[PDB]
């Protein structure tokens, strides 16, 4: 499984780009929206 490897990426890249990091995932279903919503701590 390559869910943890990609996760670290979103942590490195800015928060703006991360928003898309989860978009491509949906394509296969790697990470659930629950993660994109939870991790999302911007306002």
């Amino acid at each position: 499984m390559n869910k943890e490897h990609i996760l670290a990426q979103k942590e490195v890249l800015t928060p703006i780009e991360y928003e898309h990091y989860v978009k491509h995932l949906f394509d296969i279903g790697e990470i659930t929206k629950e993660l994109y919503i939870e991790l999302s701590s911007d306002l």
